[PDB]
RNA sequence: GCGGAGGCGUAGGGAAACCGAGUCCGAACAGGGCGUCUAGUCCGCGGCCGUGGACCCGAAACCGGGCGAGCUAGCCCUGGC
């Protein structure tokens, strides 16, 4: 990528033929990101409290 | 994160021995009910359940141990009236 020695870089082969799975993709990867997210709190009663 | 031991299927059916897209009864080529493009598979969300008390408190009691007669008891010691 450099400009000074090394010039040209190109890509996409990976799969142009697609490219059209949004809904899944963005969803999903949501989701872990909530869980790391450390949530501490209790709850109380049961029987006796 | 790197890190394969743990599942459901990829078959069934049969007490089992174990046979097989077929199995089991029966002496039976036969009768008869259970077999095959059965895509499934794991996510979050959710039904909907299992322990959970899992909706909300609550009824007189049963169990354990602590408190217990500075009231009422009975006698027990001795002062009194």
């Amino acid at each position: 990528i450099p400009v000074l020695s090394p010039s040209g870089r190109r890509e996409l082969a990976a799969d142009l033929p697609a490219e059209i799975n949004p809904h899944l993709l963005w969803e999903v990867v949501r989701w872990q990101l909530a869980k790391r997210r450390r949530g501490t709190a209790s709850t109380k009663t049961r029987g006796e409290v």
